[PDB]
């Protein structure tokens, strides 16, 4: 299959490379199941941040198709803006002409953008999540008969153990062990499924759970989070929504998430980030109209995940500890 | 059959507020009345922040109908975040009252300087249930479910600075507040008060746009490409680094928005979307229009539209009615 | 003597009232020995922040003298700008015509300004510290023969025990006990004196020590601070220059400051701010070209202080625990 | 008697840099050479930040002349903060070298986005000892104390975009770099390179102003009242909310600064203080002038002044010499 290497950056985040243009101009991406647009910064971007990145030049590519529709993308960390373009996009060994955003202004995305090592973002969500009604890249590959199955998988890197892969088009056995259970999407928007959630006696039945590679935390309803952390020797840190603890804290809880078909757990080792024997919890309280858990990178580090557009499902199995 | 009229007070021809009460001792608060959200909150007497010191505060200990809940909750708005916990008590809007679940806010430090600088105490959402944190049935729906009104509908007649005052009306439609036809547009989703309209600014067209009627926003938002095209050669200027557009207040070349359905036509002339900014420049105006892109191309028809048009929000028929607001009450 | 009451605000800060104009328009001030200008917001200020404050109107005062020179004041927390004016300023029972800054713009001082309960700042430093070469108010009172001694004293409030006072013109016995030792200023700029500083075996000889009522911390050279906190069970909090600990931490150190004439100590109880049994340290690391300690509110809470312009000195004694 | 000339490279006719080395293996770095500060720092190989990944880094383990110190220190600049610790090693500036104390920087996250977006690795201060953190004797003073040069002085001949390159010179004055008289102004304090001059812009006068010559600032700063008066009726506009002033690049009504002492006269015409901002507007310029008030009324004579005037910084005679820079080297 088409494997894109996922490269750990100092155990903080992971990135993958892909190319744009028939001259294959190289970019580093966040590979984000929580979004659904592809963007790269343009040679026509002149902001401070752009001068530090790899840039796209439409003039150097023969397969460029103009669109020019203005567009702005909004993220938690800020906004980028520019215009739609179309060109050849190569992800590992596969390429296809594809619509994307050429970014001209990054000043509303700072300091994040200058302070990070990615050039752009490559969304892997569903069509209805995208600005511009862009068919997802994996769907388009399948439509243009370049892969048989419109699915992709994540096997995340683990610092100083092993690298990761985004695989497009088939499921490799080498990445997981135990049973692979598929959970049906509750909406074709995010990769969002319905699970019962428990920590000890704290529970939330039929929680909406979003599998988001673009987020390095588990997000939890604020009342659930408040209940789960009391009497634990975790310290809320003032002026910020973060929590610290002793790395060796034996009181720390395990999330359990269950469907009729599978049971998934996330122990403290997957959500603790070492920072003097002290660790931050990669868990954040967030309320939405549908009580939701965002199962970000800490969950995906434990569990290999399969994202299947043909079956409208997320497949979850234990990731193999080594490759 | 008995309309409940809540008077609306203008603020700097920009925003409007209305008052309602919480508790069986009718503790008074000034609210943003917001069709763009679906929670009610008030600041608590347990809120110690500097901002809360300037506000009317809710004291549950003074109300015999208070029912503790205590579920923690944090509300996220564009202007910031407030957090607290759920409570239940009598909520009074004009002459109608009911036991209702709301958020008692204890921290407002993530909502400054907005909150201290504003004259409201809280927000009262008037959207649909699926927009609410905590799955709270909207007040007007709950009033109808409790048999306190016949029709689950409300209307907005917005105040106009120096001209007339405004009303929120629950339970029926006052003919005195509109002229010309009243046309109803079916909701495309029961979430925002969101309808489907074709949008045109002369030359530039966007068919089947999603249009959200949002009383809690003082602007019109438009897709960024549509905005860029509409301003092309207009004697308007983008202030550098900022999302804002300025022009002489006397500019005679500004466009009219036109929105159409199969049943109706609605226009918004420059006079409804210009904001005087004399502080910045003699004869200068800000275009109160912001570009914003969503997965479905969307216009947010905020206060500027609602100051022109009387609006009817009908939960039983899942629709929005639109009619020219009476220029003199 | 002229006593201005110092009113505790939720054990976070203290403020005092004074008036401007012959109609005595009332303001709440930060009373700041670390600065040397008086400003108030003007009725001509139209920014968001000003609408929430008490404002000055020159038109309503018969003793107003125009100046109109533009000026901007810069603080750590941001900037305010406006223009010089002259009018009657009343501090307790004394008034005098005095030059001050009318503030027209507060947008560079936000969110601090809107989020606080003061209207303006009343500086109590030396002439060379002031923008505009303004003679300090206490010096001017003495020059215009309204007090005999150009000195003032601080006795700070203690939450839920007792209120505070700024006294102008004489030293009240009721405020202190033990010996009052005067330390000569090393420069007529800040109220800055030379002390040897020790924590355990960590020392800095002839440190510059600035007595600053406008600051709620002790600031310490960064290397001294790093040495003093190691092996203490204090947790540096990520992304911010703050430290937390258990309120009952018995390992916490005591600052000692010595001159040839006096010895001053500051125990953990004076620098711990309660915030779940957890306390923040009111201590911040800061390096200057002259190795400096800023003895802010935590020091002034323990020690009554006398600021004497005639003798160029700071007098320090134990503050009485109750009034 | 042997001048040490370090070549200076221009950046966007805005800033300039020069290279020097640290370690007895001459590890190379690009520096801001800053008469407005008095510390040398370089980023360490132990710096793991994203910004440091783009820079030349200092590896003490590769230098035989490295001497550990390890005193922690944090430097505060207007653009932010860097922190690390003191170290001592061979520092090489052109052909002169000496063992010298400097800061090895381990964290630059409080100095972003400035630092990653810039092409420098570190800063090399050229002010007086009392301006330094840690009481470090300035490099040029230390060179003279070690008998490596005869005169503790240095000069700046700034590069000019598309015209000529620049030099920092240590130890003597090159006649080729200036024309017209060279006039020396006595320092008013041994801290910045600060001199006393009368300032005039036609009508507007400020006597005995403190003038700081500051190579590390790309602007001229002026007292805010003086700035407000000088711009009065000029066809210049303040961009709203911002501290910035714009004008047509062709404006023929812009003023000349004049500074005078009893011995000399120095002027700065519009062409030295305008910055083209074509990105914002065709034919548009930014006035590279900022208002700033200090306890003594002060002008900071940054790069724009130094691009016009050759400057001599003399530690032995406590003075600054000023002469028109040669327009063609
Ligand atoms: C060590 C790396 C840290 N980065 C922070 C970078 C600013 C993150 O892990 C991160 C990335 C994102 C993010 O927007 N991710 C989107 C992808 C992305 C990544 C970097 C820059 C821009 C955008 C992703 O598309 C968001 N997915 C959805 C929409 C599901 C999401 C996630 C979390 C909260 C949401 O609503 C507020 C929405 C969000 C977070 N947050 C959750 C935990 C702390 C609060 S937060 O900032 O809202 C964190
Ligand atoms: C009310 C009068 C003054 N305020 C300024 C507030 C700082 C506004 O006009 C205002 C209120 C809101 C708001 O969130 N409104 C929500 C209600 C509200 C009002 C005041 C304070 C907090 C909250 C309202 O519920 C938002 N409705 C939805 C969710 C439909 C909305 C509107 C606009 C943009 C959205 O998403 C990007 C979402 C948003 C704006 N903006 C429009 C103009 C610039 C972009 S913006 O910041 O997003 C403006
Ligand atoms: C709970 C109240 C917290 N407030 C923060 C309000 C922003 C303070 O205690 C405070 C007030 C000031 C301040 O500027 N004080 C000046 C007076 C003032 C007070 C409020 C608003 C504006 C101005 C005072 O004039 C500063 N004195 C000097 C110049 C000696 C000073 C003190 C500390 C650090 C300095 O250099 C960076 C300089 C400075 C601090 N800081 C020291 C500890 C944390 C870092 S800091 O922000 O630089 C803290
Ligand atoms: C070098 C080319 C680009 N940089 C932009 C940096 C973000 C500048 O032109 C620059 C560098 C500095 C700076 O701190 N310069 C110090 C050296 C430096 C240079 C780059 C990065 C960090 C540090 C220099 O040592 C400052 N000298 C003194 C202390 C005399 C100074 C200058 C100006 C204002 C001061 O106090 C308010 C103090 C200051 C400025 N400003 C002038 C224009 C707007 C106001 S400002 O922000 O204060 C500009």
């Amino acid at each position: 299959n088409d494997n894109i290497e996922l490269v750990d950056f100092q155990n903080i985040m992971f990135y993958g490379d892909a190319e744009v243009g028939d001259n294959q101009q190289p970019f580093t991406f966040i590979l984000d199941t929580g979004s659904a647009n592809l963007w790269v910064p343009s040679v026509k971007c002149t902001t401070a941040g752009c001068l530090t990145k790899h840039l796209y030049d439409s003039s150097k590519s023969r397969t460029y198709e103009k669109d020019g529709t203005k567009v702005e993308m909004n993220y938690v960390s800020g906004t980028v803006s520019g215009f739609f373009s179309k060109d050849l996009v190569t992800v590992g060994n596969l390429s296809l002409p594809y619509k994307f955003i050429e970014v001209i202004d990054t000043n509303g995305f700072e300091p994040t953008y200058t302070a990070s090592t990615f050039d752009g973002i490559l969304g892997l969500g569903w069509k209805d999540l995208s600005i511009g009604s862009v068919d997802p890249i994996v769907v388009e590959l399948k439509n243009q008969n370049k892969i048989e199955n419109a699915l992709f998988t994540f096997y995340l890197p683990v610092h100083d153990k092993h690298t990761g892969f985004l695989t497009i088009g088939g499921i490799e056995e080498r990445f997981y062990e135990g049973p692979l259970t598929y959970e049906k999407l509750n909406h074709d928007l995010y990769w969002q499924i319905t699970l019962d959630a428990h920590v000890g006696n704290i529970s939330l039945e039929k929680a909406n759970c979003i599998v988001d590679s673009g987020t390095s935390a588990i997000t939890v309803p604020t009342d659930f989070l408040n209940k789960m952390l009391q009497n634990l020797d975790v310290i809320k840190v003032p002026f910020l929504p973060f929590y610290v603890t002793l790395c060796n804290n034996s009181k720390l809880p395990t999330f359990e998430f269950t469907s009729e078909n599978g049971k998934y757990t996330l122990e403290p080792e997957y959500y603790l980030q070492h920072i003097p024997g002290l660790c931050m919890l990669n868990i954040i309280g967030l309320d939405f109209p549908v009580p939701t858990f965002i199962l970000g990178d800490p969950f995906m580090r434990k569990y290999f995940t399969v994202f299947d557009y043909d079956n409208h499902s997320v497949g979850i199995a234990l990731a193999k500890k080594n490759l």
